[PDB]
């Protein structure tokens, strides 16, 4: 495939276009023309690249890529490390931020309710989905179950939430800010990677469980997904590699 | 002392005047005009609110209040409850942000430094010192010597860091973003109160140590040193209120 | 360091060569001559494998190794993926069982000892050292010490011993069969990692404390003291890996 | 009875003599000449002899008794006072060990495929069978039924086994190290009673789900069949009691 | 010891006649006048009775005694044998109920408070003391460590009981009754012998742990320290027997 | 139906007016006049109350309601929470205590001899009916066939019964004090709820087997046939509900 094709086909498969991000979607750094081994993980860190350069891949997806709005275009330090690892050896570097974050199916907010046992049924706000527990349970069960299915102990704060654990809305990664649109929707808990010291005070005076479950472990699901959606879509040889990080 | 007085004696007191903010610093909701019993903690939440009416005090003051930039005006779910808790009452509420951060005696940021034991040497960036631990020790030493100091288990992430650490850069609560400027400064290690997906590269990929020590943890140090100092330089009675947080 | 250089350096610490046992001690598995970086862990399992591959290893130093006596020699299964890693990569693989179960100051036995507070005393029998605690304590309370000191719950038979614990035989990982030696010395209690049938027999009767605290917990002392020893004594770089093992 | 009868009739019944085993199978201890109570249990422990005593039984039959291969042979501590009670008292001790494993009928494995709802269909090698669940399910819901039918929770590593276990294959008792042979055989899950520092390695890198069961407790089935079968072919009087030990 | 003497002496050290009961306490069957060699145990059933008569015994001494309010005065089945067993033979009954249960130092309560490491405290109602473990521990592990020290597995219902146990009521025997008094004082825990149908949606509605350790399993402590302290200041010769009993 | 009627229907078809009770048998708490949907169980427990609720019911008929001779009136923890939450939802609570063990069709007592298969042939006292097995069985068979009808293992003491049942008395619930008169009338087996201390003795003096099979588990027969028998003769929607309980 061309690494022009393989931007186009993910890009259609995701309605990339369509979608106002904080960087750029799709092929961020071009290597060789032809794609034909793909590493992916969840972020364009040195220990990814090494990998691809390790195996040998012609190109590299996942969910953080590079040149986030605000940053120095500069290149010096990690960037540089970053960048010559990719263009010495001529691979291709693609990143989706939000469109892999929302797909119904590859997303990394469905992926987390498929793997959490949560029956989505409607959306609050654009990535924040709500749905219910298919087995209810309490507020200790539910950390324990996270802890279970994510291989992470999450920050549990349940201090006033439910006895029963059924209504549930969460958004992958750094979503502790739409607490409060989820307690305002009405919900049992939410459940986010990162957490604040707001977030606290959101969970402990709207009376709900929140947990904090990882931002790298709640945002394996979509690439690996993609991923997936690959081996069995194309003729690529697509490997995705989780190199744990505990944030 | 009048509610007036006081906010002019903090502010200059904390040069206020000449800080940028993302919120108002100083009288954050007026209240009787006569201000006596003090209720301070690190933020303005229900629970210390909650306290503050208990305990009869006149003014809270805090570190985090609101009315914070693109926050929605409109008063709703908590802020109702709490604005409600104190315009009822007559308490008004001061807050101070970065002031209350930086200032070189009671700020949060010299009184960590003053707790772990590093001597404070110059400043990377306004908000963010540097300096060398008394007694340099192994990464492994320092995280201990942090949770014994807070009361809390950072995250550490020492992966690259040097056997031994003795230059330091720190910023309380959410500085995690200061983390390259440290890097390119060059400390053996960087602390700060919570952490994001991208800062464990930092610290890898930068080889340097990272403690995440806790957000309400890293800033009790400023609001409970200017409650000294209110004790200290007049007669108002000023109990300051450790209201746990684990975020 | 040569690859031949570094298995001498070990073996004469250890005073590997004057003890038998049931598989060869040093290099297991030649790699490349120069060896410079090395990752350790507990086993030489396809997880720690695949994690010093990940990280350019040039050897793999453990505890359990492979080519035990009585095993089928074939190269079939694991043994192959384990053997392909190893040798497609170049990749050295050394280890030591009886030589680091044993060493005073570095072995597993020794390092149980100092992480579990007991000041060590004399030997029963060559793997079973025996000791007193530095703080005794009844049997409850010291399944809760082992427990936070190893992270993991121990599996705990008391019902007849003594009711404070001073005097303590232990023997790391496979040691269960040595309780009735340490029952006839006299002692209070007899830890060690694994349990068998007849173990608990042996507590009852004996009227002991008897506490399974996990093969893998209670081994990955002698390994991460053996790398903290080549860190400090050469100039190769060495990471202890710990790979979590429930047994 | 005889008591030299009823060790031909259980031999014959048993096929004894045909296994060669690492004790003696039979009459271990000979006691008054005529037999009518029997007491029966898992192992000849200290606690199954004084129940004997304190219900008057002329013979005690057990899956565990004395005289292993290697054992010293000097009568002290335990032995002697296990020995001691049977012998002032004139009690007969049989044992049946691999015997009393295997029978199709009356044997733990078998008795074990009956309790957990397991058609056997065949033998992978003499002591491990192999089938298939009545009802198919995940490998969580097995550790459940598994826990509910034994009465004990037992240790289940399934980290990479099939969605749903249909076939199994087990061996009651300390049976991991048959855990690689039933993986070459090719099976979902494999059931024994102890487990091993390395048996977790290989139920990870074979892809199975592996339950550590609990060797008293995946050993009554045999012994109380023996009794019960005893109690319908002859007219002795055989009570089967159950003495808790959680390995 | 005249028979009348040995009624005296231990009237008065447990200050019976101060204490309305259900049967009479004291002396309930007269039997020859000099006492010098007793049997004692839980209750006055015909098995102990019988090892009595084969010990050649004066006296023997129960918690449970005969002649209970209520119960019938003809003498027939289980009442004529026992009282013809002890009528023939001139055997003394003594029978020492609630005084036995009560008294702080060598009564029921008290020893079962010492067998479990319990600081006794105070009284909620007067067959109910109160305390608090000197080792607090999760509901779980308390139910072990009960199993342990009474050598019995208690029925556990801890459903919604703390996390961590440490106040703790109890009341030896048939004191099922007394929950709802012991959660109306306020307590993480309520350890009796037997248990009704109420009494576990008592421990549930409550949030309290709740322990069913067995009637005669918590009963031995009494009479068998009061046969210590007949051995410790009599000339007599008194030999505590335990007789099981599951309930 | 009107809530007055229905307690008038099952009044008349459970002679309840003639049998003198502990309780008050009928409409315990009042609420809404219509009645349609009901939920029905062993004891108006808050667990039954609020699955009551859950579904829409307008009225809950036990087996075990409120109101018992001798309790206190006043409305507190317990009473509190289960009366407020039927009347504050206006569900009727009925209740029908020895109507409902004693009715020849639909009674526990009548209920929990078809399930074990014995032909009822008359009775000894009012609520102590006796029979005979249709399979005569050893009682170690009798309580595997009583574990696996109810669902759960009983407490069987056998020591010195028959060596085969046949004739059968007995009384579900807190029935044990019938055992004596049982075993005066002459049966095999004596078969009730609960167990207490003096129950085993009258087992073994009396040689009768004994078995406590559960106070809940053989009640559920009375209410769950009364509710069929609801659903057969009117328009009433009944779902009974099996709240477990151990005792
Ligand atoms: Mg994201
Ligand atoms: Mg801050
Ligand atoms: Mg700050
Ligand atoms: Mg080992
Ligand atoms: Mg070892
Ligand atoms: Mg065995
Ligand atoms: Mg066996
Ligand atoms: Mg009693
Ligand atoms: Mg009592
Ligand atoms: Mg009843
Ligand atoms: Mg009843």
């Amino acid at each position: 495939m061309k690494n022009t094709e393989l931007e186009q086909l993910i890009n259609e498969k995701l309605n990339s276009a369509a979608i106002s991000d904080y960087a750029p979607n799709g092929l961020q750094v071009e290597g060789k023309e032809t794609v034909q081994k793909i590493v992916t993980g969840v972020t364009a860190s040195q220990a990814l690249l090494d990998e691809a350069v390790r195996l040998g891949a012609d190109a590299v997806i996942v969910h953080h890529g590079y040149f986030w709005k605000g940053e120095s275009p500069v290149i010096r330090g990690m960037k540089r490390n970053r960048l010559k690892t990719l263009l010495a050896n001529d691979i291709n570097l693609y990143g989706w931020h939000l469109p892999l974050d929302a797909h119904p199916e590859l997303g990394n907010n469905a992926q987390l309710a498929a793997l959490l046992g949560i029956t989505v049924m409607g959306e609050i706000e654009p990535l924040v989905p709500w749905g219910e527990l298919t087995m209810p349970v309490p507020g200790l069960e539910l950390a324990s179950w996270i802890e279970a299915r994510l291989g992470r102990k999450p920050l549990w704060c349940g201090d006033t939430g439910p006895e029963v654990v059924q209504r549930v809305a969460w958004c992958t990664g750094g979503g502790q800010s739409f607490i409060d649109s989820a307690a305002r929707f009405g919900v049992d808990a939410f459940i986010t990677g990162e957490v604040s010291e707001q977030t606290i005070h959101s969970a402990r005076e709207q009376g709900l469980h929140f947990y904090a479950a990882g931002h790298h472990a709640t945002e394996r699901g979509g690439i690996r997904a993609l991923s997936e959606w690959l081996n069995e879509n194309t003729d690529l040889d697509v490997t995705f590699i989780d190199i744990p990080n505990p944030a």
